[PDB]
């Protein structure tokens, strides 16, 4: 069963701003997602120092970037802490309300969209480049879920029946038709080197 939910109002407004504003420097979406992955990997690492069993679901702490030209997707995979059902449905949105208001406010005093990560809502930047985002995630204390949204004010969540992932998150960007440059190996390498070159986990850029 697929459950459908309405985003809190501030998040829907943020998403529409990201989709509608003219802003050419879209490449920043990638470092925002890699930074979120990096924090997640930090978190499971720090938690394992006191409970080694938290890594029974996978010891390797890493990030993979996988382009797929056939599906027109770019997927950012991590083996971080992952997200629970309550994170997806409710708590991340709850946390996101304050950062949204602040970011929207800064967007005058003249900030620009690239500064979105300074407000803790950098995930939404995915919508600079993707028409649909699917997030598959598995946290130690919960089941594997799929979250999905094409924006428009709503999102779905369901138990994922796909291939089990151990622990972590996969953010799958279904790219807009004019954003396929982010499938190209040279373009992804250039962005990673420019914006994400000292992430303290191995980043593997898969090739097609
Ligand atoms: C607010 C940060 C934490 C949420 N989060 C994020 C940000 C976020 C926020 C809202 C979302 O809505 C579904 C999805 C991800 N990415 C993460 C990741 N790769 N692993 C673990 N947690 C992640």
């Amino acid at each position: 069963e697929v459950e459908t939910f309405a985003f809190q109002a501030e998040i829907a407004q943020l998403m529409s701003l990201i989709i509608n504003t003219f802003y050419s420097n879209k490449e920043i979406f990638l470092r925002e997602l890699i930074s979120n992955s990096s924090d997640a990997l930090d978190k499971i690492r720090y938690e394992s120092l006191t409970d080694p069993s938290k890594l029974d679901s996978g010891k390797e702490l890493h990030i993979n970037l996988i382009p797929n030209k056939q599906d027109r997707t770019l997927t950012i995979v991590d083996t971080g802490i992952g997200m629970t059902k309550a994170d997806l449905i409710n708590n991340l949105g709850t946390i996101a309300k304050s950062g949204t208001k602040a970011f929207m406010e800064a967007l005058q005093a003249g900030a620009d969209i690239s500064m979105i990560g300074q407000f803790g809502v950098g995930f939404y930047s995915a919508y600079l480049v993707a028409e649909k985002v699917t997030v598959i995630t598995k946290h130690n204390d919960d089941e594997q879920y799929a979250w999905e949204s094409s924006a428009g004010g709503s999102f779905t969540v369901r138990t994922d029946t796909g291939e089990p992932m151990g622990r972590g998150t996969k953010v799958i960007l279904h790219l807009k038709e004019d954003q396929t440059e982010y499938l190209e190996e040279r373009r992804i390498k250039e962005i990673v080197k420019k914006h994400s070159q000292f992430i303290g986990y191995p980043i593997t850029l898969f090739v097609e």
